[PDB]
């Protein structure tokens, strides 16, 4: 009960890392080189946890959190760390894993950067209140969100007005969640609800969205999406106009995404005669901009709805030299007819698990350059080993600061011969 410690390190996840009596201590709210009186409620084998009771000193990289919900909301972990410190700590971890220096950090605005949010809704029958916000750290309980400085300003401004509108509904107790999305075309609101809405409630929602200039969609279940108002949304990115369905996945950080795509294109050094392969291509985030430079592009993706949107967006942007295939990237696809003309360049952006079975497949293809975008540096590091064994070197490595103030650690690597 009560001991004095010094924090050595700031981990990926935003807790300070210290040692006491030779055991690792994880302390939330404490930064590298700060000292503190602390208490452990949680003592285990390989490590222990503790809370700050009194912080004795301050790092020069310490900032004042901009959000009043920070420390309680599960959404942010590191608002107390300056952006330089966040970037330095993540870059250091990445460099250590890859055994290679970080060439650059790709970043944009540290605040106001999220172009979509899903707000959970929960009804409290004992007090007849509606909660609207995000999950708490290590709990399913909702923090009522009144401000969210990471959210795009158009969306942040809507928070109290959405709250008062939903709080006015008869159907308040039967609401699931509400998604707010900002796109070049307009602002979108999607309300997921659990039973039929009355006409008085539909009218409130209609008048509200109509007053605020929002496109409104209602989702009575997991498949149905009714357009109350709006035309097909779209956003502009990297020289293209890209339509999307309000359910479909679009990137959270628009600015960092556009910079990532632009950089990946510079790294691939795409030539007019190049044939390019884009694995895990989604609806063509990288694929469509690659087609503006290359002789031809193939995208491969496992969701058919994304393959069809990629095709639609190619046509809309006058891209005749790109083909999208639906494939299962867990199986062997060097077999396929689209492989045989071969590839000069390959880009892949998989999920957390990585592309393990895929690395040998890429190697068989013998591209002169490969760009790999990862959200899990551990799997990136394992997959890199296979490319290094087959004669590729690390030409460039970047830390992508896609989710400021969180524990995410995204990265991008250029391999070449
Ligand atoms: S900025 Fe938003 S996500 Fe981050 S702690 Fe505040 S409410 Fe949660
Ligand atoms: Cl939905
Ligand atoms: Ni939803
Ligand atoms: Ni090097």
């Amino acid at each position: 009960q009560i001991i004095t410690v010094s924090v050595n390190d700031l981990d990926s996840f935003g807790q300070g890392v210290a040692r006491h009596n030779g055991k690792t201590l994880f302390i939330p709210g404490l930064l590298p080189q700060e000292n503190a009186e602390v208490t452990v409620t949680e003592d285990k084998k390989q490590y222990a946890r503790a809370k700050v009771v009194r912080r004795l000193s301050d790092s020069p990289e310490r900032e004042t959190p901009r959000c009043p919900h920070f420390g309680v909301c599960g959404g942010c972990q590191q608002q107390h760390a300056s952006v330089d410190l966040q970037q330095r700590s993540k870059s250091a971890a990445l460099a250590r894993l890859m055994k290679h220096d970080v060439s650059e950090v790709i970043a944009d605005v540290p605040w106001g950067y999220r172009r979509r949010a899903r707000l959970s809704l929960n009804y409290l029958p004992k007090t007849q209140q509606l909660q609207m916000g995000f999950r708490k750290a290590g709990s399913s309980d909702i923090v009522d969100v009144k401000q969210c400085p990471i959210l795009a300003p158009q969306l942040e401004a809507l928070l109290p007005k959405v709250r008062a509108c939903l709080g006015s509904l008869q159907a308040m107790r039967h609401l699931g969640h509400v998604e707010l999305v900002q796109a070049t075309s307009g602002t979108l609101m999607i309300l997921r609800h659990t039973a039929p809405l009355s006409s008085a409630d539909r009218e409130k929602l209609e008048r509200f969205s109509h007053s605020e200039g929002l496109d409104l969609y209602l989702a009575p279940d997991s498949e149905i999406l009714e357009t109350v108002s709006g035309e097909m949304p779209w956003y502009d990115s990297n020289g293209l106009r890209l339509t999307f369905s309000p359910r479909d996945f679009i990137q959270v950080n628009a600015g960092v995404n556009q910079k990532m795509v632009a950089r990946a294109l510079e790294w691939l050094d795409v030539q007019p005669e190049d044939r390019v392969l884009d694995l895990f291509c989604g609806m063509g985030n990288f694929t469509l901009p690659l087609a503006t430079q290359a002789a031809s592009v193939v995208g491969v993706e496992g969701v058919p709805a994304l393959v069809e949107k990629g095709q639609q967006n190619a046509r809309l942007n006058g891209l005749q030299n790109v083909t999208f295939y639906h494939e299962n990237l867990e199986e062997d696809v060097t077999k396929q007819p689209w492989a045989k003309n071969g590839f000069d360049k390959v880009l892949l952006d998989p999920a957390r698990a990585g592309a393990a079975g895929v690395m040998q497949q890429i190697i068989k293809l013998e591209p002169i350059r490969i760009v790999y975008v990862s959200c899990n540096p551990a799997t990136l590091a394992r997959d890199s080993e296979a490319l290094l064994k087959a004669g590729y070197t690390i030409a460039r490595l970047a830390m992508l600061d896609m989710f400021p103030h969180t524990g995410h650690l995204e990265s991008m690597v250029l391999f070449s011969r």
